[PDB]
């Protein structure tokens, strides 16, 4: 009954309601013909396809001496909104020069690596990758179950690049989720039950290959946030740093969370003034990390996963990254560690598998 | 509603029913004077009791230029049933020979180090502490605030040594949680509910120092569990490692997951033979962890945070430690990487705070 359709004319996980917790994983592909990455998407579909469902490798097992076909850790659970959302990095493409799989000519028209930006530090085993997974679901235990079972899958054909996880909780009476600095964090997106509008943000109709046609590009930005040189900062600095409030998550000026921002009464280099003032729009699906101590510093390591979606990213996002990365307040407490850029092929119709028209 | 009572004859976060997610975490003393550590225990025992009771700090405060005092990131949410746990390792009461707290006449009679076992691979920095904070809730973003908003009132007092976290749910229908091999993960358990079992197995009454009494003894293993191998074996090996059927979680030849085991008809090693045959108990409250992908390996990095209560741990824990680690089929899928015991404090009376009784004179 959290049940969310896996086939459609879009993927699932992008309009989708935010959900709890996130898996983020992405992966290289090793295997040498396109033959295998076929048979790899036409199983992610069937197998994604069972575990969104809330259907349950039911009673069986005929033979004691084979593995489980299923890891069974949610056998008791429910599907809790699970979505499963595939993208392909440039390196799927195009890798050191080589057309390995004879895609070229379906490479959509804006998929690059993200541009270098002043105070990036890169790990480059944190971002890029052929493939990334995004697994959502109100239940940690179920996300990780769905990738789990998706990456036993790709053996042999595959190999893991990194895997990430998230939470972000919404308010108990439905209020924008707060993220690790208390701030409210989605405001700014147009209502994702708007058509028109995720039409006009989010969803490709033209200018790229038809597997693209209700496909997006999905922005991935591992930001780690230095919650201890936040905590001791004053709330004037907090609030600062945005151009809105931090309780009633207003813009300065304004009563309301949803009042408009008036840019003239939030100082320049406020995150929000330096985004909102490129003109663009982009929808923005984040979710939190922790990851135990950091050893460099001796504090938390945590920070944001933060996950945009956009029709063009060269019109719509690498603008935003522009114009923050010199002048964002944020820049004190905050420093992006991996970064990449997918295509999210358009939804998969019942006897369809993922990427069809692009693998052919 | 959803409010678990901090203050009472035992610490919360036990007995009480297993939420879905835990941070642990371990921290070391720095500080030289008891009376530090009596102001940090009094900040904790007040912050804790707000966090869990379910009160929101008033939004507003005067003084623009200060820090906020909370963090934020809970504002919104329910109190998810938080429970926060505190106990106390060997080098609080003694460090490399040195009594720094003027403590060790109160030291618990069962507080050491766990011995050495094999199979061990201990991070020596995954282990130990002076004091753990376990804290548990319904939803992880409640946990890490709690956490991480008691962490910050440790500034300046204590070191963090190690945080962990997890996650673990339960069935749909209250059914046993499963654990990452899949398998029903706590049936052996008595029930938290029977006032009579948890004194005899948890609940400290005698033979310990005052401030111990109404607690228990805490043992913290980090257990690495290799999937990639464990996936790849047969049911019938995977069952058999345990002794219990890994869909119905009944004992081997039983029809049911509470039947009571047959010792004889499931294998001398497995994991419910080696662990029931000591004739021991004790209660379990386990967390499932994942890390990402582990380096050396190219696969998840992920495990079992194995938290254990026991009255005394010399009588019902270590001989478990000692019959698993030299015999257990589940060696085959497994390694301990860290290690701790804390004692737990009695629970704190409303006007008390925490470890009072040990900490004045
Ligand atoms: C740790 C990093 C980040 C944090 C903590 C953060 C937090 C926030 C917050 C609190 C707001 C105001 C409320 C809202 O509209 O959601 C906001 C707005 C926004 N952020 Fe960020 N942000 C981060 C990084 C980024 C990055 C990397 C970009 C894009 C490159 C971005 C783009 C935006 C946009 C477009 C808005 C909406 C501006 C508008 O009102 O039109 N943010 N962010
Ligand atoms: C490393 C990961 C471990 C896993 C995955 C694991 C898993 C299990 C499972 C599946 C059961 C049977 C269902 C149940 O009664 O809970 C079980 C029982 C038990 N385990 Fe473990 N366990 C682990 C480590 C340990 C350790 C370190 C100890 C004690 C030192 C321990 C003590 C027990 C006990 C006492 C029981 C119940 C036996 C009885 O019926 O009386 N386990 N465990």
């Amino acid at each position: 009954e959290q049940i969310v359709p896996f086939y459609g004319k879009h993927q699932a996980g992008i309009t989708t309601a935010h959900q709890t917790y996130v898996y983020f994983a992405a992966l290289d592909v090793t295997a040498k013909e396109k033959s295998d990455i076929i048979t790899l998407f036409r199983n992610w579909t069937s197998l994604t396809q069972m575990l969104t469902s809330g259907k349950k490798m039911s009673a069986e097992q005929r033979n004691q001496y084979l593995p489980p076909q299923d890891t069974g850790e949610s056998a008791d659970l429910s599907p809790s909104n699970l979505t499963v959302t595939f993208g392909f990095g440039p390196s799927f493409f195009e890798k050191d020069g080589k057309d390995r799989f004879g895609l070229k000519s379906k490479k959509p028209k804006h998929l690059a690596a993200l541009p270098a930006m002043p105070n990036d530090n890169l790990d480059e085993k944190q971002g890029g990758g052929d493939i990334c997974i995004q697994v959502c679901a109100d239940d940690e235990q179920v996300a990780f179950h769905a990738l789990r079972n998706l990456l036993n899958q790709a053996v042999g054909t595959c190999e893991v690049r990194f895997v990430n996880k998230g939470f972000l909780s919404g308010g108990k009476n439905g209020e924008t989720p707060r993220n690790l600095f208390g701030f409210k964090d989605g405001t700014g997106n147009q209502s994702t039950e708007d058509d028109s509008l995720m039409n006009s943000i989010v969803w490709v109709q033209s200018g790229e290959p038809d597997w693209m046609t209700g496909g997006t590009y999905m922005a991935f930005r591992k930001i780690k946030m230095f919650l201890e040189i936040w905590d001791r900062s004053s709330l004037k600095d907090q609030e600062d740093t945005f151009g809105r409030r931090k309780s009633s998550g207003a813009p300065f000026g304004q009563k309301k969370e949803t009042d408009p921002v008036k840019l003239n009464q939030i100082p320049s280099n406020s995150h929000v003034s330096l985004a909102k003032s490129t003109g663009k729009q982009i929808l923005r699906r984040a979710f939190s990390y922790t990851e135990g101590l950091d050893p460099k510093t001796g504090y938390m390591d945590a920070g944001l996963l933060f996950i945009s979606f956009q029709k063009n990213p060269d019109n719509q996002f690498i603008p935003m990254l522009k114009a923050l990365s010199a002048k964002d307040a944020l820049n004190e407490y905050t420093q992006t560690i991996g970064s990449a850029l997918y295509a999210c092929p358009g939804g998969c119709k019942k006897g369809e598998y993922i990427a069809q028209r692009l693998l052919e």
